[PDB]
């Protein structure tokens, strides 16, 4: 299942695995109005 995440190093996990299930990217943009990046996720955990 996805995540929605937010944080300013916009930090690019591209993919891994965790509990057996595999996780992996799907989008990203910079919030231009709020100064971070915003992504829509089946990876990143904001770290």
């Amino acid at each position: 299942a996805i995540k929605l995440v937010q944080s300013p190093n916009g930090n690019f996990a591209a993919s891994f695995v965790l509990d057996g299930t595999k996780w992996i990217f799907k989008s990203k943009y910079y919030d231009s109005s709020k100064g971070y990046w915003v992504g829509i996720y089946e990876v990143w955990d904001r770290k």
